[PDB]
């Protein structure tokens, strides 16, 4: 069977400030790097960035929903996203709709967030405050 | 700090085809589903699949190469792509690196990779074989 996410990679424009993005802004450990990518972990996500001519920066309105949620504590959730909001690091969404979580865009305009909780948390919320129409299973 | 990948959401143009692809083609958990998304797990994977009009299907030439990769073991890759083979699901790339690896499209061109094999592994095999420009940290 599949066992989970082996690895999450994006395109991105220009290598060195996507890796400056990650590893000193984000704090993801860099591994190593290369003409045309890097290798970074985030616990135990590993991370690709690959240097790729086609990618463009997009502005959020222009983006579909698709998204990477990176996890957070409780304790140190506000401080980090206020820390990301100081240093200028661009928004996409404001509204709360699943629960602790802080929307902000790398440099290419992939929407990342950063969110505190599980899935399993995140349904047992869902079952006092469901979406309209949601079923469990 | 950042602790690891929390959930990875994609947006999709139609809910039951997405369901159907993940869950059944593809042997996630569906933990609940509502109007406009789905929780499904694969592993330690949170997957959200939402429900997005703005999402297009969309051709692999026309978007970038930023992908999701699912871990299986050497021993069930096989038979799995063999699966996706007779489901007639597109491949957007051979394999041409170290691990087993089948690149393969979802209803909505998401692109997708089923990987055999860790950053640690990738990294020792880099070791020996340094890609061009190949710096270790
Ligand atoms: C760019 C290449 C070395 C690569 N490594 O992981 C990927 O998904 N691509
Ligand atoms: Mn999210
Ligand atoms: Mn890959």
């Amino acid at each position: 069977m599949l066992s989970g996410l082996n690895h999450l990679t994006l395109a991105v424009s220009q290598l060195a400030p996507s890796v400056a993005f990650y590893q000193q802004l984000l704090g993801m450990t860099l591994h190593a790097r290369w003409d045309s990518g890097a290798y970074l972990s985030c616990g135990d996500l590993w991370l690709c960035l690959s240097l790729d001519p086609q990618r463009r920066v997009t502005p959020p309105e222009e983006s579909d929903y698709t998204h990477y949620a990176f996890s957070i504590s409780e304790a140190d959730f506000a401080s980090f996203a206020a820390r990301l909001e100081a240093a200028g690091v661009a928004v996409w969404k404001l509204n709360r709709s699943e629960g602790a979580s802080h929307y902000f865009l790398d440099p290419d305009g992939h929407k990342l967030e950063l969110h505190v909780g599980s899935l399993a948390q995140r349904l047992a919320a869902c079952r006092e405050q469901p979406y309209k129409g949601m079923v469990f299973f």
